[PDB]
DNA sequence: GCGTACGC
DNA sequence: GCGTACGC
């Protein structure tokens, strides 16, 4: 759920 | 030489 | 429920 | 000359 590299 | 994650 | 970010 | 960054 976090999006720092994927954002899901 | 770039440092975005290692910086060497 | 998945992976992006740079060159001295 | 190497790897850091977050949870809905
Ligand atoms: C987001 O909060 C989150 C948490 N754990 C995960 C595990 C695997 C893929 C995506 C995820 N996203
Ligand atoms: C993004 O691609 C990514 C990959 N791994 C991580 C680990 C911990 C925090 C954030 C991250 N983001
Ligand atoms: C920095 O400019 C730079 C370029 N290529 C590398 C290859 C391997 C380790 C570190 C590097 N740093
Ligand atoms: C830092 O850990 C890191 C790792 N791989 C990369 C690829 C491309 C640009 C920057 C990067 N930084
Ligand atoms: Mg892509
Ligand atoms: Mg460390």
């Amino acid at each position: 759920x976090a999006x720092v590299x994927a954002x899901v």
